[PDB]
């Protein structure tokens, strides 16, 4: 979903401050006969407060809507507090309000986050600093990438000397959990950003064809691999294009990190050099099951 689904500008101060929605004031809007001109501008029940634009609609699940968010749960509030502690550490100008709350961001990833700050055991509980960080990359709002350091969370299923590899929790999920029953995905985040030896890296990939044997090994172009079933990587691909798709649009600076050919997936290097070096849809697509 949009930033926009989870908070609302407020020019105070001589500045913008981001306040949360109150999970009523939606549910009151999506009631509402509004008028086309205003279906981008910021809905008033009068009882509940400000709600999100009602074009935001189908990003809501209703009666009739079991495609979006659960907007209605704990979950819902704790993410949108996340956000806007993190919108609030920058300074947000007139420029980029639009950009910033219009900005398509993982619910998912988020609410691993607020997982993470509220379990005592992690440092992100302790170290806010580190929390912000994790949150500003999430949101996109941070030149760094995720390390393991601020990753968005879930099992660690097996760690190493350069890499700590998570699995991924979605089927439990309280805001967007994933409604299909197979899933079953982790990730892998790189401890640090820095050069790894072949002592890790074999390990890494030891670790990956014994006990994950029946997982794909792809990224999505940041620094870190997603390590899913070989059912998948389609839906992966067609996604990952789309992203990409929107090259044609400057400013998406589409720095695709192909990592380490050693640990991804023969197939995916061969897609993903193909497409980040200017390739149609096609001759990518065919080198991935040839």
């Amino acid at each position: 979903a949009e930033l926009a689904c989870f908070c609302y500008p407020h020019l105070e101060n001589d500045s913008y401050k981001f306040i949360p929605f109150n999970n009523l004031a939606i549910k009151a809007m999506l009631t509402a006969k509004v008028d086309k001109k205003d279906m981008d501008k910021f809905y008033d029940s009068i009882i509940y407060g400000i709600a999100p634009p009602p074009q935001f609609k189908k990003r809501y699940n209703t009666n009739d809507n079991s495609r979006g968010m659960n907007f209605e749960t704990i979950m819902f509030t704790k993410v949108a507090m996340l956000i806007c502690e993190a919108l609030n550490s920058l300074k947000v100008t007139q420029a980029n309000v639009s950009n910033v709350l219009s900005r398509v961001v993982s619910i998912r990833h988020l609410e691993n986050l607020v997982i993470r700050k509220e379990n005592p055991q992690d440092i992100l509980f302790h170290s806010k600093d580190l929390l912000l960080k994790s949150t500003l990359i999430a949101i996109g709002q941070s030149k760094e990438i995720e390390t393991t350091i601020t990753a968005e969370g879930g099992e660690i299923v097996f760690q190493n000397a350069a890499f700590t590899m998570w699995k991924l929790t979605y089927l439990e999920h309280q805001l967007m959990p994933i409604l299909d029953q197979n899933f079953i995905e982790y990730k892998v985040t790189l401890n640090e950003d820095k050069p790894i030896s072949d002592v890790h890296v074999k390990e890494l990939v030891a670790e990956l064809r014994w006990q994950y044997n029946k997982f794909a090994v792809i990224t999505h172009g940041k620094g870190h691999y997603r390590i899913v079933k070989y059912s998948s990587v389609a839906n992966h691909a067609d996604r990952v294009y789309a992203t990409f798709k929107s090259n044609v649009k400057t400013g998406v600076n589409n720095d695709f990190n192909l990592l380490d050919q050693r640990i991804i997936w023969q197939n995916w290097y061969a897609f993903t050099s193909s497409m980040k070096q200017g390739n149609t849809l096609d001759v990518c697509k065919r080198l991935l099951f040839q």
